[PDB]
């Protein structure tokens, strides 16, 4: 389906399985789509959910606007369409970038629309290195990507997904192509202005006052040996600042350990979803 | 263009050639879209025929609605196209699983509205082991085909056109890197629950009796060295059921022969059409 | 964003930057899409422009009509276009194919629309050999295009991209592979008898009365190793037919160079559209 925004952006999205089964709506990492949930939608959706996923602004198949490539608009976005298809109790589980979406609008959401929250890999609460966080990355890292991106997108779009991204340039791990080959694809399908823009707006974006705000619960999950968002600045410092978290650390796992080991992530996620 | 079905789901189509042209609608396999018949579609555009294919609900550009991953709701998606067109004296050619579509929508089709139909490579009679069919595949090999798509679709879709789709696993056999890609592009365009609901869809449904309710000429073409839909337990077996059927049999042509060998195929499908 | 014609064809355009931003819009080559422009787009947004890029009628994620593959369609598709976004002094840019669009559009667009064109690696003034073009490829080798083209698309679109197009061919060459595949991707999503039958439209369309009636300023920019459209029957030409042009050689550059080479192409481009 799809569903317009405030500012007339045509956002797509995929809402499968029973009209009655519970919600469990998946935001997905930069610079990908509602495509890279395949594997999660299609086990949650034979344990009988409602599963929900839309295409950011700029990404997939939803419309390449000029503007609104920060997260206030992300979130306003999700409430666009989480409104639009009246969903009450919804489990919320994001994926990097997408996990600090998930954060800013759970913090703002009308009551009774969130029964729970899932950050996996996520980057709240701030990536940047500054005052306020010592152990973050420094400024130069983005403007590298921000730079790889602009003067050859297609190429940059080969060597993330090759080397840090599933952990594929670690020595004797499974390296599969079909893995590499997808996520190009859907970077390629999304919008070169709102992948340039958004590489700010994740990693510069503070999420701590979003966090402090969140009441339901959250899991946070993350992979130790993530090259893309380091563990220690994250999952640790989301957890200590949410009320309700129960935090699990997946030993030696890559950023994109959602496809590279679902077996081991997704029973921890249905159970989560079934407490 | 696109159609919209009566349960409110949009159809994309492509429609070449003369206003006043015959009319010839190809039917794509599993798990493909209308894009798979480019050469065959330019060939007759060539021959002065009209030339329309669809993409499958869940395919291509195609909507990805919750419902209808059956043969029934195909067949209903077939006529709600033709309808909107007005098709009279129409040639349907399917391919594979599109050949099931085809025969069950022949079979139910408005009277004029069909001239002949052509099932290549196609899934009729019926492919699983039953009461009713000894010689099937058992159950298990559909299984596999199920838990490695969602396993990890990216893959799955790189290794079957590697293997078995175009026989490029056989000594001597020429493989194109391009054949092999634009498969796994087409299958990654489509969604993950229909393309995992239509291994039922194609190999379940017993098409028995829509294949004995055809009156116009059918063309029934397969390859003998099919790894996929085996040649033995559905070509001959669907010549001997419909009434008025032509049976050509491709001495060692692979599931995908109307890629691979269309200068074999396309004079034979041309031939047919003619008569 | 998308704009129907007087056909019916939905065009497909990307329009991103300030509003009140000098408009600059880009024509891309065959066979492929708006996306072929990301660098230029980046670039030039970076500098404060607006920037549009439309996908060209059976290209991208435009429709793909059974007619209109023609140049005079192609400049009153453009016209549709600029009508609606109402432009006033834009700056057209073209690249191969897409220069011929832009002059045949430059040639009859309303008072007030266009301030200047950019020609990069053009078509015009005719490329075709003849008596009046004593110079020009033989019909030969567009024959040999049209062939492969028709006989198996998804691997002619790995070879041209591989071999010619952008120069990996030569001895000593950076190969970028993102390039490739981005090439092949753009092209298989446009549509067979759009990209067969616009190699006769770009090919054999004279466009020599379009430059006579050209008065802005135009830039001729084109590589002296360009292996698809040969420098000398081109650049040259079209500078000498043109009222006001600079031509600019670069020394072995390949027809891809706007995305080989962009650090050198990229500067000439903003101090042309400064001056």
């Amino acid at each position: 389906g799809t569903v317009t925004t405030s500012d007339g952006t045509n956002i797509f999205y995929k809402d499968w399985g029973p009209r009655d089964g519970l919600p469990v709506v998946f935001h997905h990492g930069w610079p990908l789509s509602a495509d890279d949930w395949d594997n999660q939608m299609l086990f949650f959706l034979s344990h009988g959910y409602r599963v929900i996923a839309h295409d950011r602004r700029g990404h997939g198949r939803s419309d390449q606007p000029s503007t609104g490539h920060d997260m206030d608009t992300y979130a306003a976005d999700v409430a666009a369409l989480t409104e639009a298809l009246d969903l009450r109790g919804a489990v919320h589980i994001g994926h990097s970038t997408g996990g600090g979406e998930v954060a800013r609008y759970v913090a703002r959401a009308e009551p009774g629309r969130v029964a729970k929250a899932v950050l996996v890999s996520a980057v709240p609460p701030v990536m940047v290195k500054s005052d306020t966080n010592p152990d973050g990355l420094p400024l130069e890292v983005f403007d590298e990507f921000r730079a790889a991106l602009a003067a050859n997108r297609a190429q940059f779009y080969i060597d993330v997904p090759s080397g840090p991204f599933y952990g594929f340039n670690r020595e004797g791990a499974t390296v599969s192509q079909g893995l590499i080959d997808h996520w190009w694809l859907q970077g390629m399908m999304g919008a070169a202005n709102a992948h340039y823009e958004c590489i700010a707006a994740f990693s510069e974006t503070d999420f701590t006052d979003d966090l402090k705000r969140i009441d339901v619960p959250v899991l946070v999950a993350h992979g130790t040996d993530d090259q893309v968002v380091p563990y220690a600045d994250a999952a640790p410092k989301s957890a200590e600042l949410l009320a309700n978290a129960t935090l699990k650390s997946y030993e030696g796992l890559p950023h994109g350990m959602l496809s590279t080991h679902p077996e081991v992530l997704n029973p921890d996620l249905l159970a989560f979803v079934k407490s």
